[PDB]
């Protein structure tokens, strides 16, 4: 398929999503709930948001909300690392599940999980009217590289589209980690496409230090979404170049996707190597360097650290599919 065939069917296959209105307004009152419950834990504890919602400007169907709670202190030290400690991780639980029982006495309705099986203490939260998110507590880092992105898609606003289309795809192939047998997160495909978009100059290298969460929004404005005005000629050209990219000029062998550093960064400049691999274990299990996609803010997090040779194997094969089929749109 052209360009502009894929351009097309990606238009059709969003026009219910640009149906319905975009607007992050309906975050608020989710907000204001969520607030009411921390309030209750500690008036002087704040909110903010992440994920999806801060990214795009955009909120999505079938997407949480990402909260965190933080203290003013925390908020301060705008720039401070992430403490990966047994006891940061406690202080973490302790108060999530004082938070998790405020939810549950406020709200008799929601089912609030106290999700252990992570590197970071969660708590998820489902009320029904898709009333969906997930709580963590005193981390700047998802608030960051949330900010982080969100910056570099103000730079070039439709480029989102292209970023969405890899979201849903990844998903709909079972890649994105929200499926059984999925490997890379959507917060890894964000940063596989930022890095594509940036050794192609749509965007503008910015240095992932230059984020400051004492100057971020707790709730960011929302950014409107307009429809690829050129019949979606862009998202299409995008797209297979963006496909092209990852199956033929990207060496996964020897390179690692990063937003750390314009330019390219080595597998060996980081000892992202086979003999790393013998040595590196995350939440108890084996760390993988077959795809390599560098964590701008936590030290030594391969984001693609479950893309073991198969699921690698996997991803090329969805990536070749992915031309012929316009991101499973030409079925
Ligand atoms: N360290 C690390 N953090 C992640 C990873 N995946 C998600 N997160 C954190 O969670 C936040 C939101 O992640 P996601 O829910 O996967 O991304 P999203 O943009 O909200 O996309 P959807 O919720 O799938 O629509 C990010 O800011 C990340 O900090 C990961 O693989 N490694
Ligand atoms: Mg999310
Ligand atoms: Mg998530």
């Amino acid at each position: 398929p052209s360009p502009a065939v894929v351009g097309r069917s990606l238009v059709n296959s969003f026009k219910q999503f640009v149906s319905k209105d975009l607007h992050t307004r309906h975050v608020d009152a989710t907000y204001r709930l969520v607030l009411d419950c921390v309030a209750a834990v500690d008036p002087l504890m704040r909110l903010y948001t992440f994920g999806s919602t801060v990214v795009y400007g955009v909120h999505e169907k079938g997407s949480d909300v990402d909260f965190v709670v933080l203290n003013k202190t925390d908020v301060e030290d705008g720039k401070g690392g992430d403490a990966a400690t047994q006891v940061a991780k406690g202080l973490q639980a302790d108060i999530l599940a004082k938070l998790a029982r405020v939810i549950r006495q406020k709200h008799l309705s929601w089912n609030v999980e106290e999700v252990r099986r992570t590197r970071v203490p969660v708590v998820r939260v489902k009320g029904g009217g898709a009333v969906d998110f997930d709580i963590t507590a005193y981390r700047r880092n998802g608030v960051r590289n949330s900010a982080l992105l969100r910056a570099y898609f103000e730079q070039n606003p439709p480029c989102r589209w292209l970023s969405m289309s890899i979201k849903r795809w990844s998903k709909q192939t079972g890649l994105n980690a929200s499926v059984i047998g999925g490997s890379i997160t959507s917060y890894g495909f964000n940063l596989m496409v930022v890095y594509y978009l940036l050794q192609r100059n749509h965007l503008q290298f910015v240095p992932p230090s230059t984020i400051d969460v004492s100057r971020v929004e707790p709730l960011p404005p929302h950014l409107p979404l307009e429809e690829p005005a050129d019949e979606g000629l862009e998202l299409g050209t995008q797209v297979l170049d963006f496909l092209h990219f990852f199956l033929h000029e990207f060496d996964s062998d020897k390179q690692v996707i990063s937003l750390n550093r314009p330019g390219i960064t080595t597998k060996e400049e980081l000892d992202w190597t086979k003999s790393a691999e013998d040595f590196a274990r995350m939440n108890g299990e084996k760390v993988h360097y077959q795809w390599c996609i560098e964590d701008p803010y936590e030290l030594n997090l391969n984001v693609g650290r479950n893309v073991t040779p198969l699921k690698r194997d996997f991803l090329r094969r969805h990536l070749e599919k992915a031309r012929d089929t316009a991101l499973l749109t030409i079925v």
